[PDB]
């Protein structure tokens, strides 16, 4: 639990700085998030301490794992140490498919659907945005939900979270994410949020590309029902014949 115990390999991204690191003792590959709390109030640091302790409370194969926290009071820097996911985030995968003009395999979409649905179920059980930038791939085809720790348009904003949220709002968002994985675009696009809001209330979107089975289109479509009570539950999603053992996590 000391900075010197790890060695930085290189910076991945720059609230702070994310770095790929190696634990000296066993040579394990990890990452840490680098935060400068130097300018924080005692209050802001109090909320940060309790947010970080909530990261520690969740151990699930489909949720990005927390390992450690290092305080360096000399540089007023705080490091959050977590799982390295070698395949990166889903935003990149989607962007890479848009440009290489190549759609993702149904088998891949089935993996994301199964494993995100299980990550969700685990979150609800303890009572995290479901956007592509916060979903990660490890080296073995496993999917992991991370956590995020005005300009943007809220493509995944559910009908109910628009007209003032429950567990079925999470299902809508999962619907929007699987949809974008399939079509390489969100179900509802627009230039403003008022336009967006317009399209969402009509509840109309294009069928996902025809290379995807009717079965996969059906389930994604159900998640995007305007009525939360017509959207399938976590349990009803996993009961779907499409979802097979090999779509689940594997060590
Ligand atoms: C800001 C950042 O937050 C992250 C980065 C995580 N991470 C773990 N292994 C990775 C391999 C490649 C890229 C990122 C990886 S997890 C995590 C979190 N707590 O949500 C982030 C978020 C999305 C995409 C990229 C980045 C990064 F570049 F800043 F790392
Ligand atoms: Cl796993
Ligand atoms: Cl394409
Ligand atoms: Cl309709
Ligand atoms: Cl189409
Ligand atoms: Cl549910």
């Amino acid at each position: 639990s000391r900075a010197e115990d790890y060695e930085v390999l290189y910076t991945i991204g720059t609230y702070g700085r994310c770095q790929k690191i190696r634990r000296k003792s066993d040579g394990k590959i990890l990452v840490w998030k680098e935060l400068d709390y130097g300018s924080m109030t005692e209050a802001e640091k109090q909320m940060l301490v309790s947010e970080v302790n909530l990261l520690r409370e969740l151990k699930h194969p489909n949720i990005v794992r927390y390992y450690d926290r290092i305080i360096d009071r000399t540089n007023t820097t705080l490091y959050i140490v977590m799982e390295y996911c070698e395949g990166g985030d889903l935003a990149s995968v989607i962007t890479k498919g848009t440009k290489e003009r190549q759609y993702l395999d149904e088998e891949f979409v089935l993996r994301v659907m199964t494993q995100l649905t299980l990550a969700l179920k685990e979150c609800h059980r303890r009572s995290r945005d479901l956007k592509p930038a916060n979903v990660f791939l490890d080296g073995k085809q496993n999917v992991k939900l991370g956590d995020f720790g005005f300009v943007g348009t809220p493509y995944y904003m559910s009908p109910e979270q628009m007209n003032r949220y429950n567990e079925k709002s999470d299902i809508w968002s999962l619907g929007c994410l699987l949809y974008e994985l399939c079509a390489l675009m969100p179900p509802f696009t627009a230039f403003s949020q008022k336009e967006l809001a317009g399209k969402i209330r009509e509840g109309k979107f294009r069928r996902i590309p025809y290379r995807y089975s009717d079965e996969l289109n059906e389930i994604i479509t159900r998640m995007l029902n305007l009525k939360d009570y017509h959207r399938p539950s976590v349990e009803e999603i996993l009961e779907n014949p499409l979802i097979l053992e090999h779509h689940h996590h594997h060590h």
